[PDB]
């Protein structure tokens, strides 16, 4: 049928087997570059808004203001325009497709300084609500339970279905922990199969693995967008994670690019990652007959000026 | 269900009903942007590919030549990585982001001269195939009817679906013709219904507009990337045409932006074209009570150094 708004139309993204990853086809991946907003992030956009409506915390009237390095910020973007919401965007002051890309949705932008960062922008987005409470609403990606929410309701119950049940399983990047949290909830508590959810981290911020293995936590820089954010989030459900998987910055650049010259996939710098960690944990005998299915955020143009490239 | 390569998870493409267009919500659009390589081409980049195989032409070991602008080379070119050809695309030696794309897909990219520009390249190809006709299929968009065939099999069936039959008008930009000839043959002929079929060209190419009128045939320079190839490709069927509506470079491109600042729908530039045409059908009286369905070839992120931003 026909959706009512951009909102409405999020997810139902396809899975894809593997040819040359993985052990007999048992690697097939989630293309969620195929969104709205080309992201996995327009399932947490569409549904920390609904959610905030449904709840009286955003009313025609209210402006939504928020932080974002990339995909949630594009996401929150086009839904606000979807549904007839002002929003403005703070950001570290920076990928110009991206404050381009910002501007086109109908995004108020707010640079803040760069040797800040991102936790600059934060600030100066709290500042900018807390100078007029009533009017601003930040969603607040890291621990808004819509964002796992939509996961457990959309994107688990997706994966249950197009693999039939045969799923056994699920490898997810973790930037918020949203996506693996949820699909992990629908799949082990709703759908009631014990999968193993495998949580990807760059090597260069393993902070999961050190949190997990009680050994300080030291977080760095890395190239992997959209996972790694260097602090365990609120949506992240440790409890449900049953193995963490790591992979270095170089890797899941090459892995990039395998998908696309070698699969036809234009998948994201976080995409290769993902997989890397899919294929080690397909060629262990243990996981040789399983049915290992991969989370694949975004796409490739969203990528152009970057090292993918 | 899993798809075996990218090439067999094309289209399924939503429809969203849209808000600052149209009259009470007459005006639907169909997002071709989500695709295996996130245009409309995706599916003439599968099914040539496919008929070339199921009828010999192509095989293991034979190798894809072709010359492109854009959309087509990239589709052709997730196609060959997907199902293991090798591909020679030649193209007027441009966009940097295309180019960047192409490569990264594992096409072996040869620049023809400017100046010379598409007919430059197209010749280019030629010469590269007769220099080896028995490893070499050139897969020709503008006349393979292998084009508009999968559009009779899918993008228009999937509007009679979506719509439940009460699809009234159907209106699509055209660059080869496939997408409007394909669809006005599912639901005219497959479907039995007699819609007006709307082809969109620039009102700078109205080659179209000046062939059916009688008028000598004056192509023209313009801004919309897709549609206005300057000459009536033989995959257009003017046959089941019913009307032709011209936009000129600045509306295609203001509305390619209404869309995304208004409607949260990320649009390129062919996409403003089709809806500006659309719009001013659903504003007559005459299709005030009709369902006007329209198609968005493309994603905004295609078009970042264009116009458009
Ligand atoms: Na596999
Ligand atoms: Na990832
Ligand atoms: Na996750
Ligand atoms: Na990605
Ligand atoms: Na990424
Ligand atoms: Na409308
Ligand atoms: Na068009
Ligand atoms: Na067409
Ligand atoms: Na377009
Ligand atoms: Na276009």
């Amino acid at each position: 049928a026909i959706y009512a708004d951009n909102s409405y139309s999020i997810g139902n993204t396809p899975l894809v087997r593997l040819k040359h990853f993985g052990h007999n086809g048992n690697v097939v991946v989630k293309i969620e570059g195929r969104n709205p907003s080309y992201s996995v992030k327009c399932r947490i956009g569409a549904n920390m808004v609904w959610q905030a409506e449904k709840d009286g915390t955003l009313t025609k009237g209210k402006e939504i203001v928020d932080a974002t390095s990339g995909n949630t910020g594009i996401a929150l973007a086009y839904v606000a325009a979807a549904r007839g919401y002002k929003i403005t965007l703070t950001a570290p002051e920076m990928s110009l497709e991206r404050k381009r890309l910002l501007c086109g949705l109908g995004v108020n932008l707010v640079l803040t300084e760069g040797a800040k960062g991102m936790k600059g922008a934060i600030a100066k987005a709290e500042e900018i609500v807390a100078s007029d409470p009533s009017r601003y609403v930040m969603l607040k990606q890291f621990e808004n339970p819509a964002n796992p929410q939509i996961h457990r309701e959309t994107t688990g119950p997706e994966i249950w279905k197009d693999t039939d049940g045969k799923v056994d399983v699920v490898v997810a990047g973790v930037g918020t922990g949203g996506s693996i949290t949820g699909i992990s909830r629908a799949i082990k508590l709703d759908f009631g199969k014990q999968i193993t959810s495998v949580a990807v981290e760059p090597v260069e911020s393993p902070v999961i693995s050190q949190t997990l293995a009680g050994e300080e936590v030291k977080p760095g820089p890395h190239k992997i967008q959209g996972i790694g954010a260097g602090f365990i989030p609120k949506n992240l459900d440790l409890s449900i994670i049953d193995r963490v998987e790591t992979v270095d910055s170089d890797t899941a650049l090459a892995t990039a690019r395998r998908l696309m010259a070698e699969e036809g996939i234009l998948a994201g710098i976080s995409s290769g990652a993902a997989v890397a960690a899919a294929d080690r944990l397909a060629k262990l005998p243990e996981f040789a007959d399983k049915l290992i299915v991969v989370i694949l955020p975004s796409a490739s143009e969203r990528y152009l000026s970057t090292a993918l490239f």
